[PDB]
């Protein structure tokens, strides 16, 4: 019930680390039952209504999130409601998403040049959590580098993700940009965690590549079309032969025939464990 609700005397509310449609996020404090406080990231958002059943929907979704377990999954603490604002309490993560930590290891002053082995278990750690999801047949529906969270310990976390099992009809379906879009998703309003293989394998491709923007030289509007002709993203300079045929493999037109992340994640444990 309201397990999941913090109360708002419990937190301080920082600096603005970023804003967007969604709201804000700001660094915070959480004080925690055991007297301690806790650095943590607070999402403020928007409430279509001052309803009970728009308040209801927000902490359903908050204590199923709540409920999840795994190191490569992002945890949420809690919410608060402070109009109504609600908020949601993440641990905060100095390091930031992974995007980001690609371009700055790319310059002296951010952190050294990231070797093969930590690129392969980045894409590892978010094949793990994607497992952990897609067995409990949650839709991700925003797979990206820049979604992608590095905890203090080096290891990625998933975030960002959505709280449902099944894409119904079309009354959007995919969050993340064109260059993402799996070609059925693109076709048509349909969405499965094949669709969220297909941008698992744009994500290893712009870790693999350092962070670059997916397909050089194509526009976000001809993409569709590029993906038609049976045009995938090219391999990368500095990337072994085993790994493109396992994000070439994401990209496979037919959604039965792309891998489930079970068979992806052992694919690329198998790859590391290959390396020095
Ligand atoms: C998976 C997920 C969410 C999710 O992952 N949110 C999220 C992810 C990253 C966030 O941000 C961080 C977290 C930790 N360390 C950080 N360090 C730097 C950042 C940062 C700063 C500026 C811009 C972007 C990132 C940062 C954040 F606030 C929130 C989320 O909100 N919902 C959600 C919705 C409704 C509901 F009722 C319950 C949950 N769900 C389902």
């Amino acid at each position: 019930l309201e397990d999941v609700v913090i109360d708002r005397n419990l937190l301080i509310l920082g600096k603005i680390l970023g804003e967007g449609e969604f709201g804000s996020v700001m660094e915070g404090n959480l004080k925690q039952e055991d007297g301690t406080s806790l650095k943590v990231a607070v999402k403020t958002m928007k409430l279509d209504n001052s309803s009970q059943r728009e308040i209801e929907e927000f902490l359903s979704e908050a204590a199923c999130m709540k409920d999840f377990s795994h190191p490569n999954v992002i945890r949420l603490l809690g919410v608060c409601i402070e109009i109504p604002k609600p908020m949601v309490i993440l641990p905060f993560m100095k390091y930031g998403d992974l995007h980001t930590y690609l371009l700055y290891s790319r310059l002296e002053t951010g952190p050294k040049h990231i070797p093969l082995q930590t690129l392969l278990k980045f894409m590892v750690d978010i094949a793990l959590g994607m497992e952990y999801l897609s067995n409990r047949n949650f839709l991700h529906r925003d797979l990206a580098a820049r979604n992608c969270m590095l905890r203090d310990d080096m290891t990625v976390c998933v975030a960002d993700f959505g709280l449902s099992k099944k894409i119904y009809s079309g009354d959007r379906i995919a969050k993340m940009p064109v260059k993402w879009i799996a070609i059925e998703s693109l076709a048509d309003r349909v969405y499965t965690s094949k669709s969220d293989v297909w941008a698992f394998g744009v994500t290893m491709w712009e870790i693999a590549t350092r962070g670059m923007t997916p397909y050089p030289g194509v526009q976000n509007h001809e993409m569709y079309d590029y993906l038609l002709h049976g045009h995938r993203l090219k391999q990368p300079e500095d990337c072994l032969d085993e790994l493109y045929e396992i994000m070439y493999s994401c990209w496979r037109t037919d959604p039965l025939d792309r891998p489930t992340f079970s068979v992806l994640r052992l694919q690329l444990e198998k790859l590391l464990e290959s390396l020095p």
